[PDB]
């Protein structure tokens, strides 16, 4: 008795959401499994084809803090300032926008006037 593939299985859903990922699909050699000295199925076993689903989101991302303002004063009470960009990367495809503020402020100089 030769070993006999089974009916392949449906096919399973992509492996992903998003971006690139592959659907699977399952035989057995079962019908009949082959006997003592029969010979073995001929083959694959299992069938992984590639599904391409739409671009994953991309999350915000804080690029490089500009360097610090110039204190607005030289003893007393300064306030510098500073910048940033949720550039890297931009947000896209839905993702979440970068968490915090773009600029920052703090006193300086605040020393013997
Ligand atoms: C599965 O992956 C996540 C990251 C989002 O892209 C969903 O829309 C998708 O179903
Ligand atoms: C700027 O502030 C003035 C008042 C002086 O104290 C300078 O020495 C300082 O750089």
């Amino acid at each position: 008795q030769d070993g006999g593939w089974s009916h392949w299985s449906p096919w399973s859903s992509c492996s992903v959401t998003c971006g690139d990922g592959v659907i699977t699909r399952i035989r057995l050699c079962n019908s009949p499994s082959p006997q003592m000295n029969g010979k073995p199925c001929e083959g694959e076993a299992r069938e992984t084809k590639a599904c391409k689903k739409d671009a994953c989101p991309i999350n915000g991302g804080w690029g490089p803090w500009s360097p610090w303002d110039i204190c607005s004063v030289t003893c007393g009470g300064g306030v510098q300032k500073r910048s940033r960009l949720c550039n890297n990367p931009t947000p896209q495809f839905g993702g979440k926008d970068c968490v915090g503020d773009v600029t920052e402020n703090q006193i300086c100089n605040k020393q013997d006037c």
